């Protein structure tokens, strides 16, 4: 009805609306728009705002969109690289007491809406009012803090909702390094015992990897049904309220890290007939889990499970049952009335996936299946049958037919698939070049050779110098793509530079460097120097750091100067260094800084240090701190293995530091007259193994508790 090209002519024809008449904005881009309607249309007469073509609207910059009223239809739009001046890129509100009820958003992306901090929290689709329906929406790439979508619960009008989210696509979300980067979240802890009685169903999650929890429930009355998630990290956790009905869906790990299933908390919980399949996740991140709760509760801690089933679901090569999860002397209520029922587990990862943390004398179990290899130490309710498991015509491993028939599952067979979520006109590209898929390119000896030959590389390009050759740096070598720098087999090179850094990784970058050597004898006469650095500011994309067969001497020109250095406000999803020899360093060798606003926050998820020597370093190796309370999020996992420090951190201090790491494996490691290892494990169960060392001239490994294990700790 009406065509609008500006934001002058959208706020007229929106000034009066009636049933049936459609807003169309113009293809073209729509830059720093904040889009305002409000009308009243009918069942069958909505008041519309589209795209004339689907794809080719494009709302960017600092822009959002608010609605109010009745029957109103949005579809077709794309939000693109911006970000919203409120809290919410969507909103099916237009203030405290105006809501949309309803109403409708379909067809529609919003693709990295992120704010260039990536610690700032927003809502990508902020969901208000009554019998809302949210549906073939795709949402990629959101890289700060916050919800990607969330239904609210802070006043009467938006509860007992009857909200329907559906057939959406939830594209890849990189771990935050901190608390709140849930997917979809229904209500909050402050009205949880409220009803939402919310459906969420037929949404594909895909390697929704924000934190723990993927799907917040935290309201009382939801059906959260038959959708899929895809590799990700974390649970569906009913975090508060009652009466949720979780069935359906369909949990595929394949085997990667930190894929957890459903946890129970809470009164009157159904989760049953759910498929979950190579789910690796542990404890609170288990591929089945029910929390013990706190007697009387406060609304924002957790109520024990009472009246809950967990029946008729199939869990095949996943890991960790955890039933009590959480008992402590606050959390000392376990489960009751409840019930675990006809399940079929067939998994040869864990021969003993159960792990019973209080008693479970209050949940029936009755009629499961288990196979032959694994044991429960439950007495009753189990059976052992053979482990088959067969890849059925949907693609999907199977029980057999007959334990299927037995509890009346049905076919293994997807509730959706990636093609049928999401909007209809934008591709479900990959986003991440993998190091190495690119050109070689060469590097020849000099002055800002590779400077200037990463100024024109490309993401996965490999920038090979020649073996044995003089490097030198008079400007930054800025990293802002995937790219590996290296020597082929042979002598290294050696790289040096006048600058206080030699490379850094700017936001997009991530670096592989091999066979390469790098010398301080240029570099300024500074404090704080470093061999490799990341951009400086707040990275909202995630960064990767590989060191291989790597020379690192002569980092002494002043005092701190460190091979790598991480600033505030950045995060890596893994740092290797691997192979590598390091000689006469003032600083650290990795100095992996944290912007505290949430004291979990935490820079590294993945650190491995492995066949490295460790030579004449004042400061420490690396300091790996993630504070706060959360048992509950992932912790930095941490591997060193096969390596020799000489002479690190005696310029009291510590040669290693490790606190609040969810997993720390220690081994076949030589201190000598060193600065300690210092250990401090926190609240939950942090896995510590530590075997085979050798602390020569060293002091005590420094720790608080005695709670990890070891073995073959000698102190010469
Ligand atoms: O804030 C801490 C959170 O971990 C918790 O309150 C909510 C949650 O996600 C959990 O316990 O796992």
């Amino acid at each position: 009805m009406g065509l609008v090209e500006n934001i002058k002519q959208f706020n007229d024809a929106v000034s009066s609306v009636k049933p049936g008449d459609e807003i169309v904005l113009a293809n073209g881009s729509w830059n720093d728009v904040e889009l305002v309607l409000k009308g009243k249309g009918l069942p069958d007469k909505p008041i519309t705002l589209k795209a004339q073509t689907p794809g080719k609207v494009i709302i960017t910059g600092q822009s959002n969109l608010a609605f109010s009223g009745e029957y109103i239809v949005i579809s077709g739009l794309v939000f693109k690289d911006g970000a919203t001046p409120t809290g919410e890129v969507i909103s099916f509100r237009t203030s405290n007491e105006d809501v949309a009820n309803h109403s409708r958003v379909t067809n529609t992306v919003i693709d990295n809406f992120s704010t260039d901090l990536r610690q700032m929290s927003d809502l990508w689709v902020a969901m208000y009012g009554k019998h809302n329906r949210l549906d073939h929406n795709s949402l990629v790439n959101k890289r700060n803090r916050g919800v990607t979508v969330a239904v609210r619960m802070n006043s009467e009008a938006s509860r007992k909702n009857h909200h329907i989210i559906e057939y959406n696509y939830f594209g890849p979300r990189q771990i935050l390094g901190a608390n709140g980067g849930e997917t979809l979240r229904i209500g909050t802890s402050h009205f949880s015992r409220e009803y939402s009685n919310t459906t969420a169903q037929y949404n594909y999650f895909d390697r929704t990897n924000g934190e723990h929890e993927i799907i917040s429930n935290k309201s009382s009355g939801n059906s959260l049904i038959k959708n899929v998630f895809f590799e990700t990290q974390g649970t569906l956790t009913m975090r508060h309220g009652h009466f949720t009905k979780v069935e359906g869906n369909y949990f595929l790990g394949n085997r990667k890290p930190n894929t957890g299933g459903i946890r129970i908390i809470n009164e009157s919980q159904t989760v049953s007939n759910n498929y979950m399949y190579g789910l690796t996740g542990k404890r609170l991140r288990g591929a089945l889990v029910i929390m013990n709760g706190v007697p009387n509760s406060p609304p924002n801690r957790y109520d024990p499970v009472i009246d809950s089933a967990m029946n008729n679901n199939i869990v095949i090569d996943s890991d960790h049952i955890e039933l009590g999860a959480g008992a402590d002397a606050e959390r000392s209520a376990a489960p009751s009335t409840s019930e675990f029922k006809g399940n079929i587990i067939l998994g040869k990862s864990n021969l003993e996936p159960f792990t019973l943390y209080d008693d479970m004398s209050g949940i029936n179990f009755e009629g499961n299946y288990l196979n032959d290899e694994a044991s429960t130490p439950i007495k009753t309710g189990f059976a052992s049958t053979p482990y088959s498991v067969t890849t059925n015509q949907y693609g999907l491993k199977s029980p057999d037919k007959a334990l299927l028939d037995e509890i009346g599952f049905g076919e293994v067979k997807l509730p959706v698939t990636k093609e049928e979520v999401g909007a209809d006109f934008y591709p479900k590209n990959e986003a991440l070049v993998a190091f190495q898929s690119g050109k070689t390119i060469h590097v020849k000896a000099g002055t800002d050779t590779l400077t200037s030959a990463l100024a024109t590389s490309q993401g996965g390009d490999v920038l090979v110098l020649e073996n044995g050759a003089d490097y030198l740096l008079t400007k930054f070598a800025e990293v802002h793509h995937p790219v590996t720098i290296m020597a082929k087999a042979g002598k290294k090179p050696v790289i040096r530079s006048q600058k206080p850094n030699f490379i850094n990784i700017e936001n997009g970058g991530a670096l592989e460097v091999e066979n390469l050597w790098f010398d301080g004898a240029e570099s300024p006469d500074y404090k704080g120097n470093t061999i490799i650095g990341t951009s400086g500011y707040s990275m909202n994309i995630n960064y990767n750091l590989s060191v291989r067969n790597v020379k690192v001497t002569d980092l002494d020109v002043n005092g701190y100067f460190y091979f790598f250095k991480a600033n505030a406000g950045t995060f890596a999803d893994s740092i290797e260094i691997i192979d590598s020899e390091f000689s006469n360093i003032t600083g650290a060798i990795l100095q992996l800084n944290r912007e505290v606003d949430d004291l979990g926050v935490y820079s590294v998820e993945n650190l491995v240090i492995s066949g490295n020597t460790f030579t004449n370093v004042k400061e420490e190796v690396v300091t790996v701190y993630r504070g706060g309370t959360d048992e509950s999020t992932f912790g930095p996992m941490v591997s060193v293995t096969n390596n020799t420090l000489t002479n690190v951190g005696k310029g009291s201090g510590a040669s290693m530091y490790f606190h609040g790491v969810q997993k720390l494996n220690i081994s076949e490691t030589k201190w000598d007259n060193s600065a300690p290892l210092e250990l401090f494990l926190t609240n939950g169960g942090p896995i510590t193994v530590i075997d085979n060392v050798e602390m020569k001239n060293t002091d005590k490994i420094r720790a608080n508790n005695d709670e990890y294990e070891s073995s073959n700790v000698t102190y010469d």
